[PDB]
């Protein structure tokens, strides 16, 4: 009918383990789980055997780069935003002991980069 709405990391439906597949005018259970936003509601096949709307459901919160390298040598990998990730790079020739790359993650109300703070071998 539905033919499963789809995998989506925001949520784990409970009923959806074994079942995947719907009637018309049937509420999932759909709960948003590893820190995003966003207002849990139940997917319905009303539209043609499909589902209301899962899209977006749960919100990634937007990312910031300000902590900055101390020499000034950053690279953006990925980008700046939620599951993106970054180098800081102080020299070629240099350790940095902390995190040289910083990762964006979701904290639940805010994303924060795992960077405990910058640092520099040389």
């Amino acid at each position: 009918q539905c033919n499963a709405p789809e995998w989506l990391p925001f949520a784990r439906p409970t009923q959806l383990t074994d079942e995947f597949e719907f009637p018309i005018g049937t509420y999932l259970n759909y709960e948003c789980r590893p820190g995003y936003s966003g207002r849990p509601f139940s997917i319905i096949c009303l539209k043609n055997s499909v589902w209301t709307g899962a899209k977006d459901r749960c919100r990634r919160k937007s990312c910031r780069n300000p902590p900055d390298p101390v020499n000034g040598m950053v690279h953006v990998i990925k980008g700046i935003q939620f599951g993106s990730q970054i180098k800081y790079s102080c020299t070629k020739g240099y350790r940095l002991i902390g995190s040289s790359s910083a990762t964006c993650i979701i904290s639940g109300d805010t994303v924060i980069w795992d960077q405990e703070t910058p640092i520099c071998d040389r």
